[PDB]
């Protein structure tokens, strides 16, 4: 490896660590923003387009209810986002702006990116040409190497987390599942089409896992459907360990060459974990024309630009139902979130 990006990445990682053992803490809160979207909604959390009022400014506001965190078992794993959000710092990756707590909510303040998840965008083109598909590679393959060399396993990629921002480039978002892990883990989570096989058979695993789901999404990217698809996540489960995937033959033979080693279910001879890492990918053939350094350095040009009409345009997210913000008179779980 070149010692430019060794030296980037040993001040990435010791500007990561400052914050890391120091977090920041109760940076806003709720009433310097005016609600004006729910833009996704799920178990215990919801994500909201506000306004800053005193500088116009939007944002994404990711609103988590205590008590069905607790509920959910998703203690640790929410202290785990709001901490490694507060300490990351790269292109691809939301920014984490604010974060506060009260009576009855956490808050993650995040940069609103108005262009909506990549997943939409697939499933209206129905796939991505394999330059296109190779762009957003390119973006993840970066960000991976960044995340673990902090030691973070992120474990939750999949097209609906990938956000297109208004230069076309790709910025990362949800970090309920990341986790510092020097080692293995445990823990069962993740979306069925992207879990990698020692996740299914309740192995410690790594960050090996991370490596599996970039092959499942530039499957999904090149294809317009996941490689292991099925019904039910049963049967999805069972196509995953099983150690065989049919490709379309519109498929490049690098691109199917790549797959496999990223689609390997030994961990052990997976690509990103052998003993050359990152760079068995980044020196693949189906990488022979990324510019690695032009892609960080966002100087390549986007292969699409998402049609939005300004930063508080919400035309590329969806409509669910609108509801309450409530803050309980009474503090609910204030020990479990102390930290936060
Ligand atoms: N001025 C010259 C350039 O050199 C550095 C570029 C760079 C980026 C990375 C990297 C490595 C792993 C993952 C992501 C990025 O390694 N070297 C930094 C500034 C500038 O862009
Ligand atoms: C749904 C949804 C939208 C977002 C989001 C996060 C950061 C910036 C913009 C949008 O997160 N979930």
């Amino acid at each position: 490896e070149q010692e430019s990006v060794k030296e980037f990445l040993a001040k990435a990682k010791e500007e990561f660590l400052k914050k890391w053992e120091s977090p920041s803490q109760n940076t806003a809160q709720l009433d310097h923003f005016d609600r004006i979207k729910t833009l996704g909604t799920g178990s215990f959390g919801r994500v909201m387009l506000v306004k800053h009022k005193e500088t116009g400014n939007h944002y994404a506001m990711k609103i988590l209810d205590k008590q069905k965190v607790v509920k959910l078992k998703q203690i640790e794993h929410t202290l785990n986002e709001k901490r490694i959000l507060q300490a990351v710092n790269f292109p691809f990756l939301v920014k984490l702006e604010f974060s506060f707590k009260d009576n009855s909510n956490l808050y993650m303040v995040m940069e609103y990116v108005p262009g909506g998840e990549m997943f939409s965008h697939l499933r209206r083109i129905g796939r991505f040409s394999e330059p296109h598909a190779r762009f957003y590679a390119a973006q993840i393959v970066l960000t991976f190497e960044y995340l673990h060399s902090l030691d973070l396993i992120y474990r939750d990629l999949k097209p609906e987390n990938l956000l297109i921002d208004q230069q076309g480039y790709i910025q990362v978002t949800d970090f309920g599942f990341a986790k510092r892990v020097k080692g293995r883990t445990w823990t069962l989570c993740g979306t069925p089409e992207y879990l990698a096989p020692e996740i299914i058979l309740s192995k410690g695993y790594n960050k090996a896992v991370d490596w599996w789901a970039l092959g499942v999404l530039i499957y999904e990217m090149a294809a317009g459907y996941p490689p292991f698809f099925a019904d039910q996540p049963i049967q999805i489960y069972e196509k995953i360990v099983s150690g065989k995937v049919r490709f379309p033959s519109h498929f490049s033979s690098d691109l199917k060459d790549l797959l496999r080693n990223l689609l390997q279910v030994d961990l052990t001879k997976r690509f990103g974990n052998l003993k050359n890492g990152v760079n068995d990918i980044k020196n693949h053939k189906w990488f022979a024309t990324t510019d690695w350094i032009a892609i960080y350095q966002r100087k390549v040009e986007a292969p699409f630009i998402p049609k939005f009409k300004g930063p508080g345009d919400t035309s590329n997210f969806d409509d669910y139902e609108e509801e309450e913000i409530r803050v309980s008179i009474n503090e609910k779980c204030g020990k479990e979130f102390t930290e936060f």
